[PDB]
């Protein structure tokens, strides 16, 4: 599913992200826009040979279980076929475990480098929400 930018925003409030670890809305709007450009079925393979799914582009390393990453820990026990869906349930419950590990919303490296900072607020300007 491609998500609309108001449409994500809406969604990601519906479950309990706005706010949350005290990142706005905005912030987690703009962090999905540049790690999948809203689309729930992006993939990235990384050189260290883990992959990336989903809006958020979690990892498959430490996060969720792709089957071919070696040292894989899984550690939101899902597979990370299920960060792939059209309902970001499963991708939401995991970031939510991510930006609690310590370094806030810096896990996400495009959040750091190009919303960290900025006027996120932008993100969510418009919406009805
Ligand atoms: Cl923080
Ligand atoms: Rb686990």
């Amino acid at each position: 599913k491609v998500f609309g930018r108001c449409e994500l925003a809406a969604a990601m409030k519906r479950h309990g992200l706005d706010n949350y670890r005290g990142y706005s809305l905005g912030n987690w709007v703009c962090a999905a826009k540049f790690e999948s450009n809203f689309n729930t079925q992006a993939t990235n393979r990384n050189t260290d040979g883990s992959t990336d799914y989903g809006i958020l582009q979690i990892n498959s390393r430490w996060w969720c279980n792709d089957g071919r990453t070696p040292g894989s820990r899984n550690l939101c026990n899902i597979p990370c076929s299920a960060l792939l869906s059209s309902d970001i349930t499963a991708s939401v419950n995991c970031a939510k475990k991510i930006v609690s590990d310590g370094n806030g919303m810096n896990a996400w490296v495009a959040w750091r480098n190009r919303c960290k900072g900025t006027d996120v607020q932008a993100w969510i300007r418009g919406c009805r929400l």
